[PDB]
């Protein structure tokens, strides 16, 4: 779909059998989700944003279905104010900016 | 232009007579720039991101030319890692997401 930006670009996702809403975020290099119990192995990681940084758990090769388009990639999980779909997954669903 | 997301969506801006590069950021409600000496009145403001928050100066009705398209709006100025063009200005240049 084509999405205008008068409101936040929130979409429904399904990940790890759970339904969530997440922001399509072209400023984010990586995907960062609120605390959830993704199964399997991981690696602690530090990421920085406006405000400073947070500690996250890095999960690789995780399936996410982002507005009905499947993608597999790294998902960081941690103390975020908002679930963020970053460019690592946006590129897999074919997302572009246009003006 | 149409912009893919394999790299950061950086564009050239001109603001306050100065040339800068900024990120087209659909996840940001507001526009936040690194410290610069925008002339005129303003109001101190707190904004939150990943990591916590920062204090900024809020400047209204500031002209910015974002990849050649003019826009006027609020610009927050403060201690950001990266210059961010948020939706307040993206909507003025007609920016959409597409997949
Ligand atoms: C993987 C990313 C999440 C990454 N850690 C991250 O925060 N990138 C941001 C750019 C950046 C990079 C390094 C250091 C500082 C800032 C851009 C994201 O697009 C972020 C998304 C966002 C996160 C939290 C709350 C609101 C937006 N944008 C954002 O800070 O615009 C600024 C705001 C405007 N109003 C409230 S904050």
């Amino acid at each position: 779909p084509q999405i205008t930006l008068w409101k936040r670009p929130l979409v429904t996702i399904k990940i790890g059998g759970q339904l969530k809403e997440a922001l399509l975020d072209t400023g984010a290099d990586d995907t960062v989700i609120e605390e959830m119990s993704l199964p399997g192995r991981w690696k602690p990681k530090m990421i920085g944003g406006i405000g400073g940084f947070i500690k996250v758990r890095q999960y690789d090769q995780i399936i996410i279905e982002i507005c009905g388009h499947k993608a597999i990639g790294t998902v960081l999980v941690g103390p975020t104010p908002v679930n963020i779909i970053g460019r690592n997954l946006l590129t897999q669903i074919g997302c572009t900016l246009n003006f």
